[PDB]
Formats: structure tokens, C-alpha cells, sequence
């Protein structure tokens, strides 16, 4: 019983974690065999910020100007290179503590763990989702640069994010750890700002699920619904569309329940036109969207 | 930026997880330089659990009786012993990964991290709240009995908590590291159920300071008011009472945000007569009283 934003255990990726200084910044890097991958705006000055030629940026540095210390051990660089908007610095030494992974690229609405560092040095895990508008909540401070997001399966870590800046809301982006940003956001000074963003709808009816598997009931009714005018529904609220796929990746849930998936969306109809009316589904007055169905049958 | 439940990272405790197997219970135990602990109620048959005698119940036990296993190594145990609802083995091998440690009991309106393990293996880590009944609101499913909730300070692991069971509502009651139990709860079958619970004063207090931190202000106002006047109102609306210690303890963050302590106490007296009029704080429609002053210190 009980449910809680639960991220995976960070073991396997605190034993990755480095420090890299180029210049006067310090931010984080990923040490996976003989590479540390890093932010590459780690090379830019404050003006720099503005307009920076990276390929003329990285052309006048050398291996020695990058600094990368492994907790109290200097790794030393004897290659370094340009890969989208990451630096990939080649090191004298494989990381004994690398771990089998992947690197892959997340969607919007799938969650993933984030391991916040600073100087190298590992300060929290959270759970976080890829927003719709390719931002993500996270709690990040200064020097967090670098810090990478991930879900594990079986033993193998799935790197999904890399931490790369705050927008003027307090959001974040980043790439993945192929450098590719996700979303519309470059690593250059601008106004750019997080778009529009919505409900992760699929998410949502998830997490009345888990509250239904942990004795939350005063929602249900013997109502259902058409897709059609659940989609309808969803629109005006600002939820994104439920599709016969999401449908179909609730149906586990659904037959745990004994709740059809529209019976539960004629549920979520009521909450969204109605209001909670003073009551809260697994300790919350609102209705959550960062849980997924992965999530939900991991821990219920 | 952002404001999230973090927990610590959680590598240091994961290499300490092992299973514990007496008869046909399996469970989770915390390995120690040459010292397995785990719950007791191990050693019980569904039958035992009325009315056990573990004192008679571990005299006909052997070390051959309890199957220790790290990963895929099997640990020979050579020694067994009770400590309060706790059971101690131990092994032949000195755990290599002990980090610094400590056992520390906590009070009630303190935090923790929780790696939820089964099987002796790790499966998530979140953050739970001593709650004032001495009850955890965490996520626990068959099988989670001798996870471990911790902190960690400079690399130093402060154990405050073993997992021994789930009440009716679906809370969670265990011991301190000595076997000694948070709260009026026994490891044997009765009809034991949480007492009632208070909400935790000076945590949403502190929660609320992070949330000006962070930018949200719509809750302040001019308005200051007496301690003594601020208790009547926390007394009526179920809120433990607040000190002159917990006033002094918010100290830095009224400082930092340049909010007196008493003005941001009207602040919180308005919430409560008022409510948020569909406004929300720090992504919640609810007060939160699981951070305290020093979480949001850490992350702010």
C-alpha cells in the first residue's frame, strides 16, 4: 500500500559521476568507459553566450584545459570532441564502475530518474516526466549542469537526459546523451521560453488506478463514456487527446480494477468538470499526470 | 530552482541490501561489517504471530535455520542473536561495502529516505516523514519487510529506520536500528492501528518559505501575528503547536527571504481560514508539512 513519486536507486549512476572544469565553470559529467560526456557550453565564457561558434570555440581549447576529477582522482584527457550540443573527453582511464547501458530518447509524458550533482558530487534523486512542451520540473541549482536523468531495467541504465539550463519559468531543458536537445531550446543566450504545455491524460487515468488499488473509490461511477466525447471533454480542459493505444496500455489496469478504461474516463470527466468538492485521491488535491501505467503497476 | 521530494542518492546503502530467508519467509536484511540485521518476525509462522514468544521461538533456531544471500553469494551465518524486535546474524564475511554509519533514532516531523527493496534487492528510493503518531505514509508491498530508511550527512549513513509492517489505513510502522518501535505498535497480530495524527507546524512553515524562494508570493501579506495567537489557530485546525525553538530554527530562512517568522505564521493562519481560492503553492493545492527547515535549505 501507499504511493509515492519513486525514483529508481542511484547506485549504479553515482559511480559515473564526474567533475569537469574548463576555464572558470564547473559543472558535471558521465564517465562510461573511457569517455566523459559533458555539456559543451562547459567551454564558453559569459560572452561567449551570446552568438558562440562552438566549432571555432572548441578549435582554440585543447585536452589539457579540461579538468575532470573522479571524487578525489584526476582523470586525464587525451582526446576531446563535439557531438550536437554535448563534449565527449576522451580519457587514460575506463571507469571500472560502468555499468551495462543504453542511451535512448525519451517521449513526452514517459518518466525518468534524475540524479542531481554539483562538483561532481551526487546531492539527490527525483522523479521527474518529460513535459508535453519538452521542459521538465526539476529542482536544480547552480553548478547542476550535467546532471543526467535515467531509468533502469534489469541492471541497465537507459540514459535518457542531460541537464543543460533554467528557463525564465523555472523549468528545465536539456538534451539527450546524444547532444540532441529535446524541445525548441538551444544552448545560446536568448529569450527562448517553455511553449504551451498540457495534461498528460494517459498518466492521469493511471494514477486513479493506483488510488483505486490503494482503496480510493469515491470517484468511480456507473457511468461511462464514448472515446469520442471523452476526447471532447479532454480538449476543452487542456488535456492532451486519449488515443486507442493509451486504451490499450491501460487494459492491465483496467483488468486488476475490474473498471473498464471509459468507465474510468467518464470518472475523469466528472473530476474535470466538478472539482474534487473538498475530497483528495492519494493525498492530493489535483489531478497528477506523472505517473505512467509502467509506473503505477511497478509499485502497486 | 523547481521544488521536489529528493531523496538522498541511495548507492551506499544499496550495496548493504540482502535477503533473508528462515523457513518459507523471505525478506530484506541490512548487512554491516560482519552483521546482518533484519525484522524478528522472520523467524514466525503465520500460527506464531498470535501471541509469539520469540524469545522460545529463537532458542529452537540454529544458524543453519536463516539463508543469507549478497547478490548471487551466500553468506554462511555463524552467529544469531535478538536486539529488541530485531534479529542480528552474523556472518563470516565483512560486508566490503560498509560505508561510515551510524544507527540514529529520529523524532517525529523529521524526514528520510527509503530504499524499498525485495528479494534483498533495491527496486526505488523515496523520501517519507516521521509522522507525529509515529507512523510512515510509504510505499510498501509483501516482501518490503527489512528495508531501511536513512540520511546521509558527509558520507556518513544515518539509519533511522527498518520496516516491520503495514497497519489497517495502509501506513507503515517499524523500528529503529536497536529493534526499538517508533510509536505504540508490537510485532504480533492485534488490532493495532495508527492514533491520530497532527499536521507538522513548522514544516509547513518552512515549505512555505521555500515557496517565496522560488517565486511564489500570492499567500503573503502585511499582517504579523503574536506566537501565543497563531497557536490558537494551529489547535483549532489540527496543527501541532509552534515554539519559540522552531521559530529560532526558521531563523535563516526568514532572513534569507527577509519574511519575520510571525508574518509568515498570518500568512499560513489565512490559508487555513481561507483556503486557496483555486490558487496552488509550489505545484500543490494542499499545505505540505513533509519538508522540514533543513530539507529546504538542501535544495534551495
Amino acid at each position: 500500500s501507499g504511493f509515492r513519486k519513486m525514483a529508481f536507486p542511484s547506485g549504479k549512476v553515482e559511480g559515473c559521476m564526474v567533475q569537469v572544469t574548463c576555464g572558470t565553470t564547473t559543472l558535471n559529467g558521465l564517465w562510461l568507459d573511457d569517455v566523459v560526456y559533458c555539456p559543451r557550453h562547459v567551454i564558453c565564457t559569459s560572452e561567449d553566450m551570446l552568438n558562440p561558434n562552438y566549432e571555432d570555440l572548441l578549435i582554440r581549447k585543447s585536452n589539457h584545459n579540461f579538468l575532470v576529477q573522479a571524487g578525489n582522482v584526476q582523470l586525464r584527457v587525451i582526446g576531446h570532441s563535439m557531438q550536437n550540443c554535448v563534449l565527449k573527453l576522451k580519457v587514460d582511464t575506463a571507469n571500472p564502475k560502468t555499468p551495462k547501458y543504453k542511451f535512448v530518447r525519451i517521449q513526452p509524458g514517459q518518466t525518468f530518474s534524475v540524479l542531481a550533482c554539483y562538483n561532481g558530487s551526487p546531492s539527490g534523486v527525483y522523479q521527474c516526466a518529460m513535459r508535453p512542451n519538452f521542459t521538465i520540473k526539476g529542482s536544480f541549482l547552480n553548478g547542476s549542469c550535467g546532471s543526467v536523468g535515467f531509468n533502469i531495467d534489469y541492471d541497465c541504465v537507459s540514459f535518457c537526459y542531460m541537464h543543460h539550463m533554467e528557463l525564465p519559468t523555472g523549468v528545465h531543458a536539456g538534451t539527450d546523451l546524444e547532444g540532441n536537445f529535446y524541445g525548441p531550446f538551444v544552448d545560446r543566450q536568448t529569450a527562448q521560453a517553455a511553449g504551451t504545455d498540457t495534461t498528460i491524460t494517459v498518466n492521469v487515468l493511471a494514477w486513479l488506478y493506483a488510488a483505486v488499488i490503494n482503496g480510493d473509490r469515491w470517484f468511480l461511477n456507473r457511468f461511462t463514456t464514448t472515446l469520442n466525447d471523452f476526447n471532447l471533454v479532454a480538449m476543452k480542459y487542456n488535456y492532451e487527446p486519449l488515443t486507442q493505444d493509451h486504451v490499450d496500455i491501460l487494459g492491465p489496469l483496467s483488468a486488476q480494477t475490474g473498471i473498464a478504461v471509459l468507465d474510468m474516463c467518464a470518472s475523469l470527466k466528472e473530476l474535470l468538470q466538478n472539482g474534487m468538492n473538498g475530497r483528495t485521491i492519494l493525498g492530493s488535491a489535483l489531478l497528477e499526470d506523472e505517473f505512467t501505467p509502467f509506473d503505477v503497476v511497478r509499485q502497486c
